């Protein structure tokens, strides 16, 4: 209903302890209109390099929303409205395997959800979409991700499977031996999805750099809300400089054979 | 989240009676896509005149949805994503005075809301909007149905305050003197709030043109459902008429000057 | 989805003050399936009598539901399924005259609907119904009301109209004024409204007995909740006397021709 | 709240690519009270051979609505309210097994229930009644299915665990390893619950003539919406035999040694 | 659910155009618990004078939030576990009368709630309370805005009636009429029910200090959101002095006997 | 909102068959006030030897809510109102196992949450808590339940896995299939989450003892309400012995080394 005059084709999505992705040089916060109401904070906009990109964290203003009370569709209709066609994603991670070791970064490939009552879709009729997600990440972005991490010298698992919960409670250990047994789930966490299930529908080139930052269950002592804030603030320098090389890194736009959701919405339309 | 090929410049709402607005030489029924989910019923387009026509007839087909289940945000986005300015709606109502006549038209220019459980804005945050309905309707769309009715020699009322209800029961004896001795409504309805709210908040110039069925509580009679169905249908020959003549008299584009809600959004927002 | 074993022609509904009616010999409490959920209470079924007689005292179990929070919609079709044709309900009002005193009964004729955001109906589509209720009681049992009235030699206001607010804060002296000069009411509360609406839309014969608890704001100190209930308390042999006497006096089924929501739905229905 | 005169002992819900059955000579259309709202679409009703038939396209008009926002209980309702006592679901899923052949059908006798966000029940208090699925289908009706598919000589297997996902998109990788090779289900979609669910509560014999219209995730090409089109409608005229058939088959009304859920509401309740 | 340290006994509800409030010399941002949900910001808490006084801005940052969006009970609530005893209220309003001048402040004594559809109580079962509002405001804090205006010498005009409207729209000129000639409303805004009511309920010594700041449609031109805005600006620094002169001049605890709320729960329990 | 007078240190959460706990000698009936409505009765409180006790029948009067309508936010409110610091809650559960056998006791130590849509947790920001639950249960409350099983020779398992379903309809042989050989369950219900989660959020000291009331679908006839009814009223005598020994084992507060909930929330607060 509002002409969107800002533009920027890249949208970063900052998670636990990235509420200033110390990547801007000159920025301002802009509001933008959604249907769904209000995103989880004002949009930061600005230039990095040759490129316009809009930063949004997605617990809000001191980690004010909790993973189940994120507006996911009006943060990823924010990013829409803004022209966004790549977009990053930083998040905090448990890990449900000893070689993914605590400030490790993870790109990873695969996803299973065990969200419970969160909105899933933009599309409720009456044009239907049932958007195709074998491969749910942007394959392209995937794969610069990764490179820019080599380039860096930061230690990066290539792959693994995220699995998402409901929250905001942790995982029970009966719970947790199931992830990592039954599902064969690499990392846990609480806010994956239905982000990206919605960057696919709004054609987006979605990815997720995942931290380590604690061991679930695993450990002598179990995950904490501290532990997480803590392990993550211990690496934000590190995330900063994989965050403003991969953002440089980046085409104009993203390769159709490369990127699954972009213009795939043919076919996934009834 | 899909982009709309088709486009119309002109929107006709119909309401009771109309379902089949009888002004289409060659039309097709298409599904618009709406981030609140269903319009009434699919849009019917085609060509009149020089003109693109959207058709929506707001209860439905088989007159399915009552006032207050109408999707009133999915309509008007609807027509919004057509590319819509001109909102051309044709409702039943009943006369609160009795110097009118059944089948007399009536081109309100004044409203009263007494709705109860609507969802009554696009605007709900972070952009926040607050429309100047103080003359709600179109003035310029208002004075081309005068002109119609007077070149086509049907009567019609020039004026009038319409207080809408929330139903679906019609109102009381006390609620009724009400309206009538102590407001000075002069005719009733069911559906014309949020609609012309959300059209002018959509910047597309709106107008009602009436039709009395009943005289409300005031006859031996008291209005019933069957009653305006029955006058509707009396009249459905001139009001597609009137419906025809106004369509092809509209200009391409509704002035500045004439229409409080065209382009004027700037001076509403906070 | 569970066929109703029980029956009972005549329904009482209990307001403040009246969770026992005092009007049953031997009687049994029953869970009653509604598509709405839960009704108030368990209703109490028994014969009065030659009459098969269910109650449900709209506020449950210790007052703990207030009038915004009733399941009008769940109330009223439990009753339906009991086979209910006459409903009585048993209120207490503030008077906004002074000639209707603390005690005084009185058996409304008109309301006026100040409610917000309730369910007003059983119609939501695809069945569109909009019931008149110009006259809103049912005049059969008004007339007998106010015959027992006079049999038994209790005060009682043959006519009013009765306005119904939202609460659960009583209304400001503004607002008072605004009630007895604008609206031209005589008692008001909080429950009529959408409890008559559905009643008439189940084909019942529905009409109230008020009793004045209070002046709302007219007296030196203005209504409190403490005395509602205890002006109530001070007349409930009153109100039983008058029950027990209206529940022998009814016809078996209600007359068409003085009931005008007994089998009228018919021209109702679009 | 109103009398259904219609009539049909038999329901058949439609699924993808079957909004015309295909079956019936005379038939109408027909709008369906509920307290739950809007059935997909209007019911069409009509006679063959010597039994009345009800048809409801679970997707409605155009494939309009999304399995994640079909009004099952208003469906099912509808269906009730009519007298049907055998419903047929014919439904588009994916083999998770790469023995079976696109177009087989199937007639599964398990279901795993993966949805996130529905409405399970009709039953929300006071009655409180837990089903028991230990077999969650009709084991009469799905004999007859079995014997007619052997009759026309249709491939068609006999067995099958169904796992129902929530939709709108298709699983992963990951997720789909998951449902075939620890769950060990046969077949996915996202329309079978709660429609199986209300069915029993609603004490319907009920049944799912499946067909394969995709391997998921599993073949060179993932699964999309354009495919499942496809693939039903190169099977649309098996399907319609194998309908015509059964519906002729059926008995007047299905057995209570035969149908779990058949009268068994009564040890259900609490 | 967790124990609030902080404390303050003065409460600042800050309205459009005073989201710095202008009155602290030190202060810090703190996030307050409550089982609905967000404030509308973080409370910013400080000392002034001897005082703890807690402010909250009730649009949020960037004026993001419209009045039927705002929640009203996670405002109150916040205030309460404050330990807020007085609560002031700084809000912009149109006047309906041509004597109420711009820039004007008024002490309404008086509302009329027109609002639709918003959540009025914090009292929704099993413990019911109907709050007595005859005399909405306190009574002692009104009584010291007022003496506090003469003091300073900032035309104030000492009393009359608030009608809230629900918007986010503004009036038509036939509501406008209403308001005045009609209901005897002399000043008109959007957000005071149910911010006024939920401050009683909690025990609260509410008062408004409205600023005018439009004569809504009364004037050559009629109001819009840009008039309010420059029109607030134009008078903030005396609204803060105000402010800041009130704040200093309250006694420790509002004396129950010029405030109706204050310990008057027990009286409102049914 | 109101100060609760009323205290227990001990509150009783009752389930299936257990509306009267048969524990009480001096009792009454309270209503107390939750932000979220409803609790599912009346709490009854009253002393067992040194102890003030709280009892909570989770199903409510004559079993009339199911464990998906359950108001769990309300139930563990009233009870940390009353200063309830351990919670027992006694279940009737199906067996997943051949050897936990009918009528035995579980003190289960671990659970899988497959719930669908219910409210889990007091959190909904801005103060974001994410608790551990990697060992979900209060190990002091389960170490003294389990002595008091020895103590009284009462047949009980010392440990187990409870997967909690969404209901109402029990699971299918699928589902239990999976629930034994692919989760490790032990135990199955349908009200332990959100229960354990929010009483561990409100940092009591929270145990189940379960009672084994059928063998879900792994008996020759699958489980049904009737059996689990039937089941649970043959042991109640045996579950109240326990109840009322166990409660005049605890001690005054539950030491912080032994009840992981007790005083954590610090390590779980954003
Ligand atoms: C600040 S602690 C809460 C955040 O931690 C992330 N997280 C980190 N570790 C885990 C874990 N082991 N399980 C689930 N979520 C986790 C979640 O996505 C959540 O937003
Ligand atoms: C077909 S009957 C119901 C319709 O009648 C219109 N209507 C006609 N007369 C009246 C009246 N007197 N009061 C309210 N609505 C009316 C309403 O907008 C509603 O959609
Ligand atoms: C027990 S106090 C609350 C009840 O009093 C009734 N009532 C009595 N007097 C009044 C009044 N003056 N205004 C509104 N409701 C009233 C209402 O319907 C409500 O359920
Ligand atoms: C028309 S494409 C969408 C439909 O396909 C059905 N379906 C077909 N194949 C699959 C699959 N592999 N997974 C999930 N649903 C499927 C679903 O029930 C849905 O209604
Ligand atoms: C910033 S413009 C919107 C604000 O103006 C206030 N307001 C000012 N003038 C008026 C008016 N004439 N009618 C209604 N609200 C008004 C309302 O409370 C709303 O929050
Ligand atoms: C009175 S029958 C319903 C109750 O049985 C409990 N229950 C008993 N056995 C089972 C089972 N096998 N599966 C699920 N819930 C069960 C559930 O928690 C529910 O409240």
């Amino acid at each position: 209903m509002i002409e969107q005059n800002e533009k920027a084709s890249i949208g970063i999505i900052g998670g636990s302890g990235l509420y200033d992705p110390g990547i801007f040089s000159e920025s301002k916060e802009i509001k933008v209109y959604t249907p769904y109401g209000q995103p989880s904070d004002f949009i930061t906009i600005g230039k990095i390099g040759n490129k316009s990109v809009a930063f949004l964290p997605r617990h809000g203003r001191g980690h004010r929303i909790p993973p189940h009370k994120i507006n996911y569709r009006a943060n990823i209709w924010a990013l829409k409205e803004l022209g966004v066609r790549w977009v990053i994603s930083v998040s905090a991670v448990g890990s449900l395997r000893m070689d993914y070791k605590l400030g490790d970064f993870v790109i990873p490939d695969q996803f299973i959800d065990m969200t419970k009552n969160r909105e899933y879709s933009f599309f409720d009729g009456p044009v239907v979409a049932h958007v195709s997600m074998a491969d749910p990440f942007c394959n392209s972005l995937r794969k610069l991700a990764i490179e820019t991490a080599k380039e860096l010298n930061i230690k990066t698992h290539e792959s693994g499977t995220y699995i998402c919960i409901e929250g905001p409670r942790f995982s029970t250990r009966a719970e947790s031996r199931t992830w990592r047994e039954v599902y064969k789930a690499d990392i846990i966490g609480m806010t994956l999805v239905p982000e990206v299930n919605l960057a696919c529908e709004a054609q987006m080139c979605y990815a997720t750099i995942a931290m380590v930052t604690d061991y679930d269950v695993f450990a002598e002592i179990p995950v904490t809300a501290e532990e997480v804030t803590r392990v993550m603030a211990e690496n934000t320098e590190k995330a900063k400089k994989l965050l403003y090389a991969l953002i440089q890194k980046l085409p104009e736009k993203p390769e159709e054979g490369s990127c699954s959701c972009c213009n795939s919405l043919k076919t996934a339309l009834v």
